[PDB]
């Protein structure tokens, strides 16, 4: 058949639960941006598996309606807690409520970020500094004070940033979160280096873009991911049987970063009787 | 400063994914007889899929394949193929395609290494390594994948590297570099044949536990604090070759404890300062 | 003879001027931390050259005294400006004045850091987000501004960032340092695309250790780099013979990097001896 | 124009940048010396004052542009005929560089193969023979050398010529991408192992230089994938190449250098295809 009809077939997604029901049990998940989109895939998952999770962003409206429908979907409290990331002092008293309405956190999801798609020469000081404010002071502001918690108590716990594919490339249009969302990354390479003795992992997955265009053409699985399947390879990191993964980058983008990366890809539209012609 | 890894870092050896996931598919696994592919092959299998093993020593092969069969009720059937040689490459693919049909998993995890300084090394030792890791994955992958296409099936590619693909390394030259060349094939074919309804992927390992003080120090230098066992390799490689990756292709994912991380950071070396000397410097 | 005097033979340092006399003539460069250190060198050299080199920092007794030194020194006129280039507002009168006392730049290099070494543990929020400010936030700030003039102008630059090997690995102990560094080299690579159209083109180098014996183990090269070294490869990457270098990333490690990064490399100390032995086990 | 705007500011120099005679007793060997990019690598290093030695399987070709360059520099230039897939050869040719003039300070791994084509039309001897070419050939090559600098108690500058799909790897020219990448991964491990030895590795990834295209029209669609406007020259390469060769770069070792206007940066980057979105439209989507 033809190629968009073996993409369908072969590259299916199975948007179940994959892990075994309740694997997560007696661990607690604190989900940044955990109120929308991927954070709440990704609570929806792992209060759905047994975790008690805690979500926290700006808006306290759409926080507290996405814990209630996921705490009646799955029988599990998703508990709301109100948070600027990039405010040092929001971010403690968040640690600090986390620490009292759940415990100790043995997930740490830094998935609350901010963009502009622009033109660079567009952009203000503000605008930029902004985005730096958010993804990689806010992520650092997190795992700061979780991870200073987590020493004292001798606890460890499994983190996992939410970067993007053009984080290691760059990107024009996208800087400040390309800049930034870089940041986050040497972050977290730089932690599981540093707090392996303490028990912390650090790893980190670059989404292409999940359906939450003609993008399409340019993924070699031929079509968008989805927000189901990526909270899957979510909890795998996040979970026990992902121990000895540390310092880890996983690309979930249908291909489209080798894609777009590679020199001669440009010619995956040739036809071919154009092949034929070519190698005469 | 152990405990919390011993706790934290503790190994799941067990079977993540569902009982019978694997059921209706076929797998196929170079180097399948020995290490990490026995591992991967014996997970895979006890999730029901019908597996190929393919090396050099068949007396191992048969061995394995029967070993597994018997505790999983699901057969393994055991094919001789050296990887560099075409011919006995085709075979082995259209043996393969015979017994038990078009892979839906294709694992290319056979491996040579000599760990020796470069200098020491003949012409013919470093060719046989690149035959093996470069032209063997190469083989493999272009024969299977030419069979794929006429068929109009697809399959979920993956290959097991190391860490030092990435980065070099002395001593290992040959194998960094045949290793470098297989994790730059996966990402060209990703690319180039996701068309086909085929998707590759790369694991890269670090230390997996296959007068001991050898081990010791090598714990010293990851922030996991043990070497990976095969059980957790092999969950890592089911989940990759799953449905549930999907949407997961030209990715490379290190499984190290973290090892790559800590020897690669230029001042992760202060690891070893202690929390009075810190006091001091920070007077300073 | 041994290693160490292999490494001194093959390896020594060409500590003078490597471009054509008079060769950066007509050209104006921009440097942030151009009063001391790395930033001072390649201030020099440039003026050495024939640049007419505006230097930028927070102090301004020691960019006085620099820029005095190095005009003194080649003849050509070095001006300071002070800025902090964290603030905004002082990075568009700095740019202002750059242009208003020399013009347009040609040469932009971003080398103003700051840097704590510490465990992550005793670093408060206030202490990463400086390193992120002056570090990222700066480079940005400096980088935006001339862009947007450079734009309006019609006019292209060369830029440099001067970043570490360690931007690209991650470290502990330097964290917020290593992340600040690898957004440099993400901002170089996003604007030597976006700005192409302009005629702007973004470079990069990691410096390892710039003039302890712990490193000179890890360094393959056996020694630490000089100023004059790091020097003439940014003057090679900002002059017209590297026009078509855009989006690069240099390492100038004498090659720690590679050598601290490969698994195997503690083999090193391996006597020829323990090779035989080695080998005679497999 | 952005044309304007890009010839102006990215204008290529031609001309040697190094000082004059600065190689003055240096021998350089480079594989693949007699055309394209090898043939400038050679020029430039024979102007400055090195004794060359090119090596490559056609002696005609060698020995056109030996005597070619001989005469324009009145530097001498070596011709030695060499498969570099093969070890014997190699070292035959290795043996007969020391004696005609002497051991390398400069080495330039610049020979290579390569076929464009879908990957499922490649035959097991297509594939082998460009990995053969890429990687066996340079490993053999510089396995042999080095073992004669170690014996000798001399080090030297090692280059490879690779390409940007060598660290991405790409579609349609599968064999070379892994090929190349192994090459890379060669230069770093030998920066580390062999530094001990006073050999330094470096790399060179180049995006299109000037010099399929009856029309005119593919190459003018490449432009529009490069930021800098054009393509690259040999010349620009050469001189890259002997900076990186020469001993102002003596602490430069491990290094991957793009050269390639920006082209990987550019194609690489997710939202770069943004870069046709005109000042109008943009004044929509910054207004919602
Ligand atoms: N969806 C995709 O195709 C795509 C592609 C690539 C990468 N990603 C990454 O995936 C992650 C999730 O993105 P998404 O698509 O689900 O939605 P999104 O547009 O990134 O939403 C941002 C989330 O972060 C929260 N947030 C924003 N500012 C915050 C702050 N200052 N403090 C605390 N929380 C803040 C928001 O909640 P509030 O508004 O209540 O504060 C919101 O839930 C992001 O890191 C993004 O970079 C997504
Ligand atoms: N174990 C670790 O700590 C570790 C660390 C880094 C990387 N790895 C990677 O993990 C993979 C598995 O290796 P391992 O550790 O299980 O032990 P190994 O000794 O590397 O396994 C080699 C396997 O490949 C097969 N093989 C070798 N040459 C072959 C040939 N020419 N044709 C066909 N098959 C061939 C062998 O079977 P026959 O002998 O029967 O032919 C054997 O099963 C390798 O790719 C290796 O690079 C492992
Ligand atoms: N030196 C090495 O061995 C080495 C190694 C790796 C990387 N690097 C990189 O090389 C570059 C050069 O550093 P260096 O070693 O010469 O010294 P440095 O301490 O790293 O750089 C400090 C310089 O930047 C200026 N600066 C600091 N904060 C500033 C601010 N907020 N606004 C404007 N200017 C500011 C300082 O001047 P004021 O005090 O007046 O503000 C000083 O001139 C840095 O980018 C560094 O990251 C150097
Ligand atoms: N030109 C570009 O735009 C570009 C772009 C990216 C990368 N590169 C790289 O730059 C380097 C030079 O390329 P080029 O374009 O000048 O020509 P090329 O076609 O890439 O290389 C051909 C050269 O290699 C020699 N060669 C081929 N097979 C050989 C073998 N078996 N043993 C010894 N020598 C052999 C040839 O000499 P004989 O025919 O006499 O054997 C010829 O001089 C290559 O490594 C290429 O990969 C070039």
């Amino acid at each position: 058949m033809n190629t968009e009809a073996l993409q369908s077939k072969f590259f299916s997604p199975l948007q179940k639960a994959m892990l075994p029901p309740n694997s997560f049990q007696g661990k607690v998940a604190f989900i940044t941006g955990g109120g929308t989109g991927l954070g709440k895939g990704m609570t929806t998952l792992l209060s759905s598996l047994g975790a008690q999770c805690v979500i926290a962003s700006r808006k306290m409206d759409v926080l507290k309606a996405t814990a209630e429908q996921i705490s009646s979907q799955t029988g599990n409290k998703v508990h709301a807690i109100q948070c600027d990331v990039r405010d040092p002092d929001m971010v403690q008293n968040t640690v600090s409520e986390l620490i009292k309405v759940a415990g100790h956190p043995n997930i740490v999801i830094n998935n609350a970020a901010g963009n502009f798609i622009s033109p660079t020469e567009r952009l203000s000081p503000n605008a930029w500094k902004t985005i730096t404010d958010i993804v990689l002071n806010g992520t650092a502001f997190v795992t700061l004070e979780i991870g200073k918690q987590l020493i004292k108590a001798q606890k460890g716990a499994a983190f996992l940033s939410i970067t993007t594919i053009y984080a290691e490339t760059g990107s024009g249009f996208v800087v400040p979160s390309a800049s930034a969302k870089a940041g986050v990354e040497a972050m977290s390479k730089s932690l599981a280096a540093e707090w392996g003795k303490y028990g912390m992992r650090f790893n980190v997955i670059q989404p292409g873009p999940i359906k939450t265009k003609e993008m399409i053409g340019r993924i070699p699985c031929g079509r968008l991911g989805t927000v189901e399947e990526l909270a899957n390879l979510a909890a795998f990191l996040c979970s026990d049987y992902a121990s000895w993964i540390n310092g880890a980058v996983i690309k979930f983008d249908g291909g489209e970063e080798v894609l777009i990366s590679g020199e001669f890809n440009d010619l995956r539209k040739v036809t071919k009787e154009q092949w034929d012609t070519i190698e005469e």
